[PDB]
């Protein structure tokens, strides 16, 4: 039962942070690890693994920590690192962090990730707001009778607030694939034909779960590389992390400022 | 064993209805529940849960009953309600009803469903004959060695008979997705590029199983809403059922008239 | 563990063939069974079922044997027949043959298969080099941390060598689907829009596993039929095998000559 698991996790979060309720939750993805400090000074930092239902993150660049940080007038839950479907876990565990955050009081989820850029105007190191997504996993974190509407899944309101922080920000459609292998050039051309501007291996299910649980979502992708075949250069996870690190300053600053505007 | 479980179901059906063999089978989908009255008067009504191999339907608007109704010169098996892949059951259970119907003698399957409309001409409340489908579930109810040809999976002959009943009936390509979450506007634009005119969360596997079993198929979608992003308005299951109810009488009358022409 | 099972299978291969190491591996797919003779005179022939981790092939036209054949200056492992995902096995077993071959020393994998033709200039009986693929199975044979780059997954270098044998060889993008049901005409139109020139039910995962393991790949499809909807004619596995048999002479000769050029 996802509901009870989330409640139990939320209770532990309240007991360890000393805060009965949090207002916003942020998940830092690949390349986003160094952006955690700019969010503010944490009042609590603990291992995600400590929390009920939390499968510890294992991918490089994912700290696997939970931080409670005051940002603006909000108490923010920072999920430094996430698990992915390609790691083999049931989607119940993949979306648990977001559900636990919701049970802890968070009504706004800021989901960040690294992504390959498909639209010609996107450059490596550029943060892109997610306007919508393409779930190409043939799966759903929802089960039986949960008919959730995904119109405005990525709140236009939150994207406008983000632009208030940095009017420069572009938007794009995120394609969520299973992974863990990167795409072939032909698959990238296919994704372009399908309307995708960004490609990654997470987020879509978490967004679906967040909406199903009544929370708004702000998605932010960091273009860590141009999609396969666009340049012809080889992609590697280390390169993804390195690319993300180069924009850590802007990223951390952006998150801190936008969240304060919520 | 699928075949043997289908035979057991067909036998219980014969015993309970007192009819040794049926000629046509109809599966009523979301919103079609109240269309049963217009089909004719049942000689027998029983719970699907009482039939071997039948996983009971659980989605709202799915009665989970089996009726034996005489329509014209045919003895018709009416499967009021169905189970869906999003309910978590293996496909053998999802296509079992159709296989049991075939074992009961049904050589024609009338698969009805609710669907979101993507093509510009479609209106809410409009019945649409399925001309072909797009299986976007990445699954199949068939196993090794079952290399079934899907050309004319939706019998042109039956669509021809349907138009004889209502000359104004339009046709469309149905895209079958996993569900249970509705599609994002971006996914809808993607489906239009893929050639989809209607979008749903059932039917495709049942059609495949029916063809593999040697039965002809007539697919009928009731546009219960325009696809996500077309109107921007929210989608909800209650609304799907409500829309279906507004057209239930017409749908039942249509089915009765078409089937009598078989 | 996949790697351990692979190394173990490789030790058995070495022992039963008396050959401590092989240089090239070739997988013969549907319709390719008779092309084995032209490869050369085998020094050892044994059932795949007798090797660790090898699930026996079951589809008609797949011998299920492993042959050690000297071709040119190379010691070649010939996998006569393969298993498919539609047979229900975990992808670990589907890609095991390739991983075992790599562990046995093979740094080049020649993956052959039967495929439906989508591009208008491709004819039944025509061999087509795979330039790239579209993995439309929503799956991957890899697990967490195995972020493999798939640029040039099908070695341009090996395709060049292939053309030195037959300068008239055409290239095409292969779409890998789950199967086992054949595609609907609407699905074929979709595949064309997605950039597919060939459609099949294997190879993509084996290619991914090969690349992840450090082996180059040469993919060769034999157009055994025009895709569904192109002609309207019925498709069947027997016809696929018959079509393949009609070009077995050309294929066996092609394989023997190309491998000798490696
Ligand atoms: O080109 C790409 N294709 C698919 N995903 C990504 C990502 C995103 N994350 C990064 C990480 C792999 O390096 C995995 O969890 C996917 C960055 N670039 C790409
Ligand atoms: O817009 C749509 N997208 C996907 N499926 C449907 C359906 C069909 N059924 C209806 C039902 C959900 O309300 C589920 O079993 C899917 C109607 N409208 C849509
Ligand atoms: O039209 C086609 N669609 C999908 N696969 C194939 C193939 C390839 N193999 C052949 C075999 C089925 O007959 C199965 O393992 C798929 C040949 N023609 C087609």
């Amino acid at each position: 039962d996802p509901d009870e698991l989330a409640r139990r996790a939320a209770q532990v979060i309240a007991d360890r942070t000393g805060i009965g309720e949090h207002d916003v939750a942020v998940v830092l993805g690949s390349g986003w690890l160094p952006a955690v400090a700019a969010l503010g000074s944490p009042t609590t930092v603990l291992p995600q693994a400590e929390l009920p239902g939390f499968v510890p993150p294992t991918a490089a660049g994912h700290a696997g920590e939970l931080l409670s940080v005051p940002i603006g007038a909000h108490r923010v839950l920072v999920l430094a690192g996430r698990i992915h479907a390609y790691e083999g876990h049931d989607l119940r565990y993949v979306v648990h962090p977001v559900r636990a955050a919701r049970a802890a009081g968070a009504q706004i989820m800021v989901l960040t990730n690294a992504a390959g850029g498909l639209r010609a105007d996107l450059q490596v190191g550029q943060p892109v707001l997610i306007s919508d997504h393409l779930n190409l996993t043939a799966r759903s974190p929802l089960v039986g009778g949960e008919f959730v509407d995904l119109t405005d899944a990525y709140s236009p309101r939150l994207r406008e607030l983000a632009r208030q922080s940095d009017p420069q920000l572009a938007e794009g459609v995120y394609a969520g694939l299973p992974g863990p292998h990167y795409e072939t050039p032909a698959e990238i051309r296919m994704l372009q034909t399908l309307g995708a501007d960004l490609v990654g291996m997470s987020t879509v299910h978490e967004t679906i779960a967040a909406r199903a649980a009544g929370a708004e979502v702000l998605g932010v992708s960091l273009v860590t590389n141009l999609a396969a075949g666009i340049t012809g250069e080889p992609l590697s996870h280390a390169e993804v992390l390195a690319a993300g690190a180069a924009s850590a300053t802007r990223m951390g600053a952006l998150l801190a400022d936008v969240i304060a505007r919520f």
